[PDB]
This record gives C-alpha cells, sequence and structure tokens, in this order.
C-alpha cells in the first residue's frame, strides 16, 4: 500500500538546524540557516514587532477568516515597501497584491498562476539558487532550468554568458531573479548590469519573477528594490514575491506577499481575482497574527520608522562582521584573497570551501554551513568570531 | 465564493431586522464570534514573554501534531502507541486537504476523488486544483430529507481500487444530516472490500455529540486497519478561523510505511509553503497539551454544541406549535451548525425579500446565527412562508 512511497532524503537547510540543536558543543556556531542573530548570538524580537504584538494582545480579538488576499494594510505595506510610497504604479492601481505564507507561499501561488495561464512557459533559476526555488516550481509541473549566473571560477557573475542565455529563450519564459542579496552566493548585479538584463527581458518578452527576501540587508530599502522599480518603470509584466521572515525577524509567522504588475486596472482586477482563486485552492486564507504584525508595523508611522532603523542595524551588524572576519582572516592566511567577504551583500557569502572543508568545520569545530560553502554571516558575533577565523584557517592549511 | 454573493445580497438588504443564516461561522448568544477563554488564556501565555520566532518544523510543532493525534484517535490509542500515523500541522483543514490531495496525486495518479452530494464547496476546488478528476457520490435525498443510503453504497461498489472518498465523520456540511453507526459500519466495509481510500474531513468535532462519538467513523476505520487519511480543523471548535490551524493524519500498516509517508508529507509542505504558522500552532499546542485547558476547552465546545441544539429545539417547538403534518424531528436529528431546512428555493427567496432572513437557496441555514434576539423573528417568519 505505502511500500511504494520513497524515503524523503530531508531538507538540506532545515535538517541542519536540528543537527546544530542536537549537537552539544560549548562553542557551537550556526552559519547554516538564513536567520539573523544579535551580538549576544540569539534570534532577536524587534522592538517594533514587540509593540505590535502587545497591541494584538490588548485586547484579544475574535478571529474571523482574513480575506483570501490577506489584510488591506498588509497588502499596502508590501506594495509601498517594494514600489515606493506614492508610486505612480500604485496610484494607477496597476499592481495586484496578496498576503502570502511567507515568500515561499508567494512563490507557490505565483508559479501556480504561471502554470495555469502560461502552460508552455519554462522557468529558469540562477546557477546556483536557493534550493527551494527549484522544488516550488517543479511542484507546479513547470519545467525548470538554470541560467549561468555565478562564475564559480572567479566569484563574480558570468554576465555575457547569462545575457547570451536569455537571448535564446522563448516568449513568456520565466526568469527567477534575486533583486539583491543573492542566495546563496551573496554576489549581486550592479545597477548597470540590471539595466542590460531588464532590456533583454523586454526585447525577448520574458516574464520577470523577482524573489526578494532581504530588502534592507543589501544597501537600503529603496536601493535594494532597484531591480523591481526599474522593471516597473520599463513597463514589464512583473511578478514579485517578498518575505518579511528576515527583516521583520518573524520567520515562524509566515509573512510575505505576492505582487503582479499589470498593463491595466481591469487586468489587475482579473489577475487579483485569479490570485484569490489560487489561494482558495491551496489554503483558503492566510494567518491572522502575522498579517496583523505586518499591518501594524508597516502602517504606523513610528513603528515603520523604528523598523527601518532596526533592519539597518541588522544590515550594519552583518557588514561589520564581514570586515571583522576579513581582517582577522587576512592576518592568518597570506596565500589567499578574502575580498569576497566585503564584496558580497546580504546574509550569505560563498566561502569557496570544498564540501570536505565544510564538513570538517562541522565535525571538529561545531561550525555549520551548507555543503556548497554558503555561510550565513549573521551567525557571527564578537564572541565567536576569533573562533571561526581560527577554525577556517586550520581547515584551509589542511 | 458563492457564499460571498449571498453576503453581498445580505449587506445590500436595508431591512434592519435582517438575519444572516448563510454565514459559515459560529456566533454566541450575543450574535458575535466568541473568543474562547482557553484561547484567551493561551494567547496571554504566548504574549508574555514575547519569544523569538524561529521556523517551525515543516510538520509543525510536536505538540500540535500530538494534540491532533490524541483528539482524533483517542488518548493513547494503540495506533499511536504503535507509531502507525503520520501527522503534520497544516494551514487549517483546507491546507490539510491540499497536502493530502497532492500526496494522493503524486503517488496514486490514477485515483479519482468522490465527494458527497452535496458537500463543502472547496472540497471540489481543492482536489481539482491538484489535477484530480473529481466526481460526486449520492448522499442527500431531497425527498426524504435524509441519506440515499442504498444508492450511495451502490455507487461505492462501481469504483476502482485506490479511488478516494471524501467523508464527513459527523456534522455534515452543508446538510447536518449524518450517517448512523450502523450506516458507517457498512460504508467502511464497502471501502475495505473495494480497497478505496477513506479521506475523512472533520471540522466540527464536538458540535455533534461529543469528541469521542464525533470521531467514531475515524476510530472504526483505524480498527478495521484501513488506509485512512484524516484532515482536521480547529477553525470552528477553537474559534480560530483566521490563525489557520488544522492537521493532516495518515494511518499506515507499518512503522516503516509511516516514515515514508511522513517524509513525503514533509516534502509536500516544502513545495507549498515551507513550514506552518507559529502563533496558531502554539495555541493548539497549549490548549491540547495542557490538561486543565483541554478540559476547559472541551467544556466551551460543548457549551457551543448545546447552544446550537438549544436553538434547534426552540425553532422546532415554535414550528410544531403551528404546523402538524410535517415531521420536524430532522431539525433535531441533524448535527453541527448546518441545517438543510428542506425549504424550496422559492421559499428561501420569499424569506429573503419579505424578512431579510438569508439562507442558501439549497435550504441551508447556519443554526449558530440564531440566538435569543432573533429566534422568534426567524421561527415566525418561517411559519408564514410554509403557510403561504
Ligand atoms: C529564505 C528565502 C525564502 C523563504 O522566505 P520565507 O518567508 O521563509 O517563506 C525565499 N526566497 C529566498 C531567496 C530566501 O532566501
Ligand atoms: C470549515 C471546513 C473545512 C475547512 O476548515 P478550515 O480550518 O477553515 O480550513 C473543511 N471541511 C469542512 C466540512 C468544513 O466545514
Ligand atoms: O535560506 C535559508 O537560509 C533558509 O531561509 C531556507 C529555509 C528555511 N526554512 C526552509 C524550509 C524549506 C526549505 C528551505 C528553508
Ligand atoms: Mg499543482
Ligand atoms: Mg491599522
Amino acid at each position: 500500500m505505502f511500500e511504494r512511497i520513497d524515503y524523503y532524503a530531508g531538507d538540506p537547510i532545515l535538517g541542519l538546524v536540528e543537527k546544530f540543536a542536537a549537537d552539544n558543543n560549548p562553542d557551537k556556531v550556526n552559519l547554516g540557516i538564513g536567520i539573523y542573530y544579535d551580538e549576544s548570538g540569539v534570534m532577536p524580537v524587534l522592538d517594533c514587532v514587540k509593540i505590535a504584538e502587545q497591541r494584538i494582545a490588548d485586547p484579544i480579538s475574535p478571529r474571523p477568516y482574513l480575506p483570501m488576499a490577506g489584510l488591506p494594510g498588509h497588502r499596502k505595506g508590501c506594495q509601498e515597501l517594494l514600489f515606493g510610497k506614492d508610486a505612480p504604479v500604485l496610484k494607477d492601481g496597476l499592481v495586484a497584491t496578496i498576503a502570502t505564507i511567507g515568500g515561499s507561499g508567494a512563490l507557490k501561488v505565483g508559479a501556480e498562476f504561471i502554470h495555469e495561464w502560461f502552460p508552455q512557459s519554462k522557468c529558469y533559476v540562477s546557477d546556483p539558487t536557493w534550493g527551494n526555488h527549484i522544488a516550488i516550481f517543479e511542484g507546479c509541473d513547470i519545467e525548470v532550468g538554470k541560467y549561468p549566473y555565478y562564475d564559480t571560477a572567479t566569484g563574480g557573475i558570468k554576465f555575457d554568458e547569462m545575457i547570451a542565455f536569455f537571448e535564446t529563450l522563448n516568449k513568456d519564459d520565466v526568469l527567477l531573479l534575486h533583486p539583491c542579496c543573492h542566495n546563496p552566493t551573496g554576489v549581486d548585479l550592479t545597477r548597470e548590469q540590471w539595466d542590460t538584463v531588464l532590456n533583454v527581458i523586454q526585447e525577448r518578452e520574458l516574464i520577470p519573477f523577482m524573489d526578494i527576501a532581504y530588502q534592507g540587508f543589501g544597501e537600503d530599502m529603496d536601493s535594494d528594490a532597484y531591480a523591481i522599480r526599474k522593471a516597473v518603470d520599463m513597463g514589464l509584466p512583473l511578478f514579485v514575491s517578498n518575505s518579511f521572515s528576515k527583516n521583520l525577524s518573524l520567520y515562524g509567522e509566515r509573512v510575505g506577499g505576492l505582487s503582479v504588475v499589470c498593463p491595466t486596472v481591469d487586468e489587475t482586477e482579473r489577475v487579483f481575482g485569479q490570485l484569490n482563486s489560487t489561494v482558495r485552492r491551496i489554503y483558503s486564507s492566510p494567518p491572522s497574527h502575522g498579517g496583523r504584525v505586518v499591518d501594524i508595523v508597516m502602517n504606523d508611522a513610528a513603528l515603520h520608522e523604528q523598523w527601518v532603523g532596526e533592519v539597518y542595524a541588522m544590515r550594519d551588524r552583518i557588514k561589520s562582521m564581514r570586515t571583522k572576519l576579513k581582517s582577522v582572516l587576512e592576518a592568518k592566511i597570506s596565500g589567499r584573497n578574502f575580498d569576497y567577504l566585503t564584496a558580497q551583500n546580504g546574509m550569505f557569502s560563498f566561502t569557496g570551501l570544498t564540501p570536505e572543508q565544510v564538513e570538517r568545520l562541522q565535525s571538529e569545530f561545531g561550525i555549520y554551513m551548507i555543503s556548497n560553502s554558503r555561510m550565513c554571516v549573521a551567525g557571527l558575533n564578537s564572541s565567536n568570531i576569533d573562533y571561526v577565523a581560527n577554525a577556517m584557517v586550520d581547515v584551509l592549511k589542511d
């Protein structure tokens, strides 16, 4: 009956968290999952979230179904963050937006929409990409391919090879792009590079699906959203999935959004209706709590401002560890370049360590990373940094 | 939803004495959605201290899963002691149905699903959303006001091995009309005989008789050693529609087959939404696995159960005081918050335009919309349309 069902190998990222918790080392360090940890080494509750949550709890409200699209303020908050407050596209009523179960739920709903309305469309993800990108899209019965992205030889982007790749594709083929803070390489495109990319997307009439999960961790909110906002300004059929998991430090509550930028108000209504309908088929409506937190924080002027402040402090703390690590690494190893540490953006960096070197760090030192050498920089702090440096140089000499 | 056109017609009605019985939500005596005291206590515990918010395991919280398992199958049911049930926390019962269907589609691609005539609207949409061919088995008989039982079994016999039946264990939506224990016993015997897959969808456990009775069809199917899928929802019994709390349980012949299935359930969650929501999971975890809170919760559910039966009684007694030839026992014979009132689509219309009392044109009424300040208004309005 069930003997035919295959064993599930386990999620590489989420299985690793349990190996970390199950490990009983004094100096254990988790650079595996894309979570931000404070200077103390613990996952913070943002102050703005704390105020918001005290509001929700005072008093305790009845809990009806949210609209399928989630809360108006949650939707507005997604939109204003991605496109800009008072953006003409928003004022023209041209973006259809739903609350989703994290960035993951946004990717699902989006891909399902794409599958249904563009059944011949093939999706293409970065080489490499965040693993779950492939799983979500194939889950909708869409054929998934890679586009050359990361120059595994140089630690930069195979830009020409990538561009030449996008010229070969079919109309309405879907590119799954990282607007900023690449997962897992940390290697982003320059503005100028985005311009050329987005020019090709137009000429070839491909569908951009931008997946953004670390807005505010790269440069700043508006700057990180460049690729999104440019695409809008060019008039492209845009899909955006956004996540508040990371910048609201609210991973567990499953907060995200999906926005579809449309040619007309009436097409917006149609797509929005379709989005609502896709949601109905998957989970009916999104969770209330996470929704309210997003709503309350995004649309309270003082909380929004405080939140922006808190995201940048996170961004700054990550950036300072990049340079603190680079400097203590620099001194210990002569024969190697460490420029990638301060050149990459976001929570992640490709260290360029072999799967073996990654696993020696795990076994001997209790330092956790993905086998592809991805390191979550956020797990570093002034306590563990001399320890991780010392460990890295000990695995690099060997 | 088709309900949303009705909700739109209802808001469009200016009648100040209007009543919405087309709702699919429990209201208390004051005609509002209640916050349960056990939920209120739970959420006060979650609020102090505000705790960091890691991802949940893709399966949800251990306690959420254990909660679902003990509620469905019985505290220390052998099937649990034997570890023969794969259980994940889900985005309500909706998300439980989704994971279930996609699972079935991936591994039993040839399987067709059959839902009751009639059923909860989304049953069809969810399974059709997975590229499963969905049909209807006969259930409700308009002529008797009960179950086309013989015809239903007859339909079940014509179905292939591994075909899926969507079965309401109790408190049938939208009719209120339930199978007896005897009727269940033969159903599960047909299902076993034909090696069909029982998919049971339980959203109103505790609104029918009690927790254990409501779960009869579930627990028997386990005793018989059937390949049972269960989707359960706390939306209603926990009054937590918006936090999206349910479970999906799959009962397997072997400990090893459970690990395989539990594995794919996880892999399915991974492709849809990565992991379920922290808050709702915690409320379920606290309320199910705190002994006193569990008792209080059970009590509060039975208070709702009893309020529904209190309104079913009052309505019938007003009706029977005026009409003699009909047997209204079916109003009290039905269970949960839904009632096929057996009014003609024309009679439903009459109630709308004359009284602003809103039912679904298939005679469906949500009994929980009745409270002491509209019961007499609504009962009397009904006598008029039946007298016309
Ligand atoms: C972490 C991540 C996600 C997942 O976001 P959730 O809010 O957890 O669903 C999606 N895309 C990328 C690129 C990510 O890094
Ligand atoms: C309400 C209901 C569901 C779905 O419950 P949710 O928790 O809101 O997803 C499923 N089946 C039936 C019969 C229902 O009444
Ligand atoms: O990128 C990271 O570091 C994580 O956010 C990924 C991640 C977190 N939870 C998951 C569940 C399934 C698949 C991937 C994930
Ligand atoms: Mg599908
Ligand atoms: Mg507000």
